[PDB]
């Protein structure tokens, strides 16, 4: 059986909020971004940190739900620059996000996992097609 | 998009938060789920709604980010199914998630969007190959 679990960016509630704050440092230095998508997305950074000390308080905090607060975020960053980035393309949001990511690794850990960023590319290339984000408004 | 949008499952905080509720009700007797899995599901649903009346409390909420959490819990189970579901099949759990998002939508608005179900079947059928979950650890 799988165990032995050992550090990882969501190990522990500290080094999973620190993700997606260093996440949203990088990538408000992508090219990929525009002012409107970082003002926006940013909400959702808090609101994801906000999440993970509210089940800290309530002593719910494992390594599996941290994670599962981990993809969480990286997913709900994919379609918001997949469906309107404004002032970018297709490929250069889907790089920018990947790009910020890993950087977050390198903040929490010092290291980049690798399979997450693979799979973040997906994610955005996605949710382009998803089309529940336009829905003909 | 432009303005002047219809209802959707996302257009108020109240949808928004029954989303997940109305959801969890039905994914409880879905037979692709475990036990295991739906304890830490639970405890994420909670966590989208608490999200969502602290934007609210701030002032924050706004249909965008209303959808962005709607896609931030689909995808978060998604995930939690997709890593390994214990008792049943990489199908049949997918299956699950598919039949119980389009209750879900049947139960807020009353309508399904029709795109998001197709684009969940992917979600809950990549991360399972892409094995960030289990990781030999």
């Amino acid at each position: 059986g799988s165990g032995n679990s050992h550090t990882t960016p969501w190990t522990n509630p500290g080094l999973a909020e620190n993700f997606m704050n260093s996440f949203m440092q990088g990538l408000s230095s992508m090219p990929g971004f525009t002012a409107s998508q970082l003002d926006d997305m940013s909400t959702i950074a808090q609101s994801m940190v906000q999440s993970i000390q509210s089940l800290a308080a309530q002593g719910r905090t494992s390594p599996n739900k941290l994670q599962a607060l981990n993809m969480a975020f990286a997913s709900s960053m994919a379609e918001i620059a997949a469906s309107e980035e404004g002032g970018g393309s297709l490929s250069t949001k889907t790089s920018s996000i990947a790009s910020a990511m890993s950087n977050a690794f390198l903040q929490t850990t010092g290291v980049v996992n690798q399979p997450f960023i693979n799979e973040i590319t997906q994610l955005v290339s996605m949710f382009a097609q998803a089309g529940m984000n336009d829905v003909s408004a």
